[PDB]
């Protein structure tokens, strides 16, 4: 009696790339037959992929998760030739909501982002806000999972965008806004003085770019006021905000359910002080990751729906999380445009032929020597949605540690307006926006 080795599963994009094929390989008297693994788009689906053993288990990424599915059951046949004791069972096929196109798009991108930046790594996520599914989720440094050699486990493994948490800064403000337009205190065009510029919350004082003097709700996001959005948080009840974050996904991991995935941070009002509310809605007080971002933008730019985040292409089409009324998104929707537009904040995210609505944002280090913020240790973050007409792509851009040509956020606005542009042509998304 001998084994039959079964075929492990082949995981493929949405169009039935291969991502991950098994090749017939032979053991030289009599012959044993195994299977070896190969990844034909190697790093930029490699952190989401992962890796097999010699053994052929996947001890990481989705080939650990899905193993059993892919594994399949062996067979066994007596020793001449031929007949069998139980049948052989090939693993299960996987077809993933990836597009190999956006990912190499993305990965190539990234790289050039990081190396321009001599960033410590680069990380981005695409989803199609009207389904859910994650079209493209990279991180540079990346790894070729085909070759034995060498390896670094520390960063290139090792799902960043799933495992990472970090204080969101102002990619926060535009749920800031959303929690005070449905508290009904508030309208857009509503007014709130933030002169001179700078604001006291206990002991922490709290300063704007500029003296922005009074602002409408529209304005706090165009214009990025920390000094607004704190006031905000004061006037309203104590939960609304850590209860309206709650809603719209922060402090819970995503559906996807990735290895390792993190939750954020997110407290409750009864953890109390209002000071730490006023921090909350700059984006401080709390901890997200890229997918509770790209959930977040993608409800936004959804009319409030909240479609599942999922690495799985779709055989039905989920009726969604209903977070927000359908007027407030909008409206939000329409205030992120403003950042874009000249007097905004986000204007290096602006593309040709496409309306674009996003935030900037900056994540600062603690510091070891808790002598303030840190300058070079920090996260430069971009979230953004388009076509703003009809929104199709949700997308978050995070650059850890860059050395570039804008401090701050910035530095991910023209990492966004290259991958987007590209991503909405791939997908032949039509024009919104009047060419010059």
């Amino acid at each position: 009696t001998e084994r039959l080795e079964a075929m492990r599963g082949v995981i493929s994009d949405r169009h039935g790339v291969p991502l991950a094929i098994s090749t017939p390989i032979m053991k030289i008297v009599y012959t044993e037959k195994s299977y070896k693994r190969y990844y034909p788009q190697p790093q930029p689906n490699a952190q989401i992929i992962g890796l097999t053993n010699s053994e052929g288990r996947g001890i990481e990424g989705l080939e650990m998760q899905l193993n059993t599915r892919l594994a399949g059951v062996d067979g066994e046949q007596k020793i001449k030739v031929s007949e069998v004791i139980k049948e052989v069972e090939s693993g299960e096929n996987i077809t993933l909501s990836i597009d190999s196109r956006l990912q190499y798009i993305m990965y190539r991108e990234l790289t050039a982002a990081g190396v321009a930046n001599n960033a410590r790594s680069a990380t981005a996520i695409a989803v199609d806000v009207k389904t859910g599914e994650i079209l493209a989720m990279t991180s540079w440094p990346s790894y070729n999972p085909n070759d034995k050699g060498g390896l670094s486990n520390k960063d290139a493994m090792r799902n960043r965008g799933a495992i990472d948490m970090f204080e969101p800064g102002s990619t926060m403000k535009p749920f800031t806004v959303a929690a005070a337009l449905e508290s009904g205190q508030y309208t857009p065009n509503s007014i709130v003085n933030t002169a001179p510029g700078t604001m006291r919350l206990g002991w922490h004082t709290i300063r704007d770019t500029h003296n922005y003097g009074a602002l409408t709700l529209t304005g706090i996001i165009v214009k990025s006021s920390n000094v607004g959005s704190a006031k905000l948080a004061l006037s309203l009840p104590k939960e609304a905000l850590p209860s309206f974050f709650r809603r719209a996904g922060f402090g819970q991991s995503s559906d996807v359910k990735f290895p390792g995935e993190s939750a954020g941070l997110l407290y409750s009002a009864d953890k109390l002080n209002s000071s730490q509310l006023g921090t909350m809605a700059y984006g401080y007080g709390l901890n997200a990751t890229i997918l509770q971002l790209a959930q977040g933008y993608a409800m936004l730019a959804n009319h409030g729906v909240e479609m599942p985040l999922s690495l799985h292409k779709l055989d039905q089409v989920p009726e969604g999380r209903q977070v927000l009324d359908p007027k407030i998104a909008d409206q939000v929707l329409m205030m992120l445009e403003q950042v874009t537009l000249p007097g905004g904040t986000a204007k290096q995210a602006v593309i040709p032929g496409y309306r674009v609505g996003g935030k900037t944002g900056t994540a600062h280090k603690l510091r070891a020597d808790r002598k303030g913020y840190s300058n070079s240790e920090y996260r430069a973050l971009f979230a953004g949605v388009a076509p703003v007409s009809d929104p199709r792509l949700a997308m978050i851009v995070v650059v850890e540690n860059p050395q570039g040509r804008y401090y701050g956020g910035l530095v991910a606005a023209p990492v966004f307006a290259k991958i987007m542009q590209e991503s909405l042509r791939l997908l032949n998304v039509p024009l919104d926006k009047p060419l010059d």
